[PDB]
């Protein structure tokens, strides 16, 4: 013990305040971030923890936070906590957007890294489902890494402001691109584009900017409660992107428009976004890898599964 308890091996030496701490890596001689997880009484927490560990251990990508080490007891009986060790990140996009104007070059670079990581995620048959500024970590040289796969789902199976319209009306990979579109909007103005105060308010905010959906888009909504809801709303005209973002690069707004497309079947794909003129300085498909290994219970089995998943980091 070396405090409540935050007991992290010989390897992790200094300390600054499941809870998170910065700490000194005595091997790699860089400081690191350590998340103390205590999930084992709660089936729900065991689920999120298992999913996040299984996903992060399979993934190897520059724009996805890796797991460098896992600290736990050598036996299931003694394992009450798990410590996840990750690269120390200066900041996240949430904190950055609270006080910093982003240059066009930073917006372009951040967007490119987000999309590059998301291409990899999607190629593994994973949906993130909770992309938001606080889940995007930056280091001091503006390298960007995607955080938090606790809520992730297989493509064959969240936070209101970034939620796609079809989540309220109806699903696919397209959910994540909408979130990215919301984040780009937020990078352009330093304010959330759709700050809904409740579930249906989020739809009112989207339609306030996009305008009322077309007959063609509504024809795609087969759920009657959802379609009739949309038909009950007063008509709204589209607000042009250049009215909202008079300073913005016209290529950025073109791409924004294609990401914030109401109909998920018409919405731009991640790989089409990467190939958009806005990202031409960065785009290099051979340097935009896909996953080698795409993805295909009570407390006690999940605890056992978390034990097994974490075995590779043990001295053996």
């Amino acid at each position: 013990v070396r405090g409540q308890v935050f007991d992290v091996g010989p390897r992790y030496t200094n300390l600054s305040y499941g809870m998170v701490c910065s700490a000194y890596d005595n091997l790699n001689k860089v400081r690191v971030a350590i998340k103390k997880i205590s999930p084992f009484e709660h089936q729900t927490y065991c689920q999120r923890t298992l999913r996040e560990i299984k996903i992060l251990l399979r993934f190897r990508h520059e724009n996805i936070i890796g797991i460098n080490d896992i600290i736990r007891a050598p036996t299931i009986e003694q394992m009450k906590d798990v410590y996840i060790v990750q690269d120390l990140m200066e900041t996240d996009l949430y904190k950055l957007l609270k006080t910093q104007h982003l240059s066009n070059d930073h917006i372009c670079y951040f967007l490119y890294q987000i999309l590059r990581g998301l291409k990899y995620i999607h190629s593994a048959n994973v949906l993130h489902r909770d992309l938001k500024p606080s889940n995007l970590l930056l280091n001091t040289t503006c390298d960007l890494k995607i955080l938090d796969f606790g809520l992730a789902r297989h493509t064959d199976d969240a936070t209101r402001w970034y939620r796609a319209p079809e989540i309220m009306l109806n699903y696919t990979k397209s959910i994540d691109i909408w979130s990215v579109g919301c984040i780009l909007a937020e990078m352009l103005s330093n304010r959330p584009i759709f700050p809904g105060k409740h579930y249906l308010d989020q739809l009112n905010h989207i339609l306030g900017i996009l305008g009322s959906p077309s007959q063609e888009d509504l024809n795609c909504i087969i759920n009657l409660k959802a379609r009739n809801y949309l038909l009950s709303l007063p008509h709204k005209n589209k607000v042009p992107w250049n009215r909202l973002f008079p300073n913005a690069d016209s290529k950025a707004l073109d791409l924004l428009d294609k990401m914030l497309t109401f109909n998920p079947h018409k919405r731009i794909e991640v790989e089409q976004a990467l190939a958009h003129p806005y990202l031409e300085q960065y785009y290099d498909p051979s340097d935009e890898p896909i996953a080698e290994a795409p993805f295909k219970l009570p407390k006690e089995k999940l605890k056992e599964l978390i034990f097994e998943e974490t075995a590779r980091f043990q001295p053996g």
